[PDB]
């Protein structure tokens, strides 16, 4: 899906029109970024076994795979080659890069591609046949699990509602930490952008059950996380 980056493109016009005239005929100039640029766009079409292929990337994985591209063409240009050994080293790494960019795609698929084990989180991909983007909802358990925290008393409590996946969801709005008691009512007792609920010189009154929701724009909470803190004497 690497042509779907504008610096790509760039280095391709700056290879035809500054590095092809001086190390290739014209006889073969345009000729040859023909089936240069099909073989980048051919990067669109992999396939690798343990897995299907979706199709669909993130700038992450995009990104990867421009940068390896375009260090290896740095690397053909630096050497200053000009035969008809240039237009060898070029498709082979071609080739080459295009086995190292499926492994991206693999990696991509394996772990990145909707890593929540729940919750909802909107994830931007990019279709790798037509470089287009879109937001796609990842779905999982609606509550993602319970905490349970203890914490001495006169120590600060820390109720932590962020994921490793809440950094690259996206339409996030804030988080917001209601209170739960016995009442059947519940009162908000924090909400901002900051991920975290800190309490100082915890008492036997800050001991309880609290909620964390992690508001998403025109949606249900990304997500959803109970707490059940505790309260020791120690220290
Ligand atoms: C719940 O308890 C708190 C403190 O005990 C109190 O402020 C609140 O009014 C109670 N809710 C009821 C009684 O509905």
């Amino acid at each position: 899906c690497v042509i779907c980056d504008p610096s790509v493109v760039l280095a391709l016009k700056s290879l035809e029109k500054d590095y092809l005239p001086g190390h290739l005929d014209a006889k073969h100039h345009k000729a040859m970024m023909e089936r240069v640029e099909n073989a980048v766009k051919d990067f669109q079409e992999l396939s690798l076994n343990e897995d299907a292929y979706m199709g669909v990337v993130d700038e992450a994985t995009l990104q990867k795979g421009s940068w390896s591209l375009l260090k290896d063409l740095k690397r053909i240009t630096d050497s200053d080659v000009k035969g008809d050994l240039f237009v060898k080293e070029l498709f082979w790494m071609l080739h080459l890069q295009k086995e190292t960019f499926a492994t991206y795609v693999a990696r991509f698929q394996k772990e990145a591609y909707c890593p929540n084990k729940c919750g909802v989180m909107l994830q931007t991909l990019i279709w790798c046949k037509n470089c287009k983007k879109e937001v796609h909802a990842c779905r999982k358990s609606y509550d993602c699990g319970e905490r349970n925290v203890e914490v001495p008393q006169m120590e600060d409590m820390i109720l932590d509602c962020e994921l490793n996946w809440h950094q690259a969801s996206e339409g996030l709005t804030d988080y917001s930490f209601y209170r739960v008691w016995g009442n059947n009512t519940e009162t908000l007792v924090s909400k901002g952008k900051e991920a975290t609920l800190t309490k100082p010189m915890v008492g036997p009154e800050d001991a309880g059950s609290y909620r964390c929701e992690l508001g998403s724009v025109n949606s249900s909470p990304a997500t959803i996380i109970n707490f059940h803190v505790t309260v020791l004497p120690g220290r």
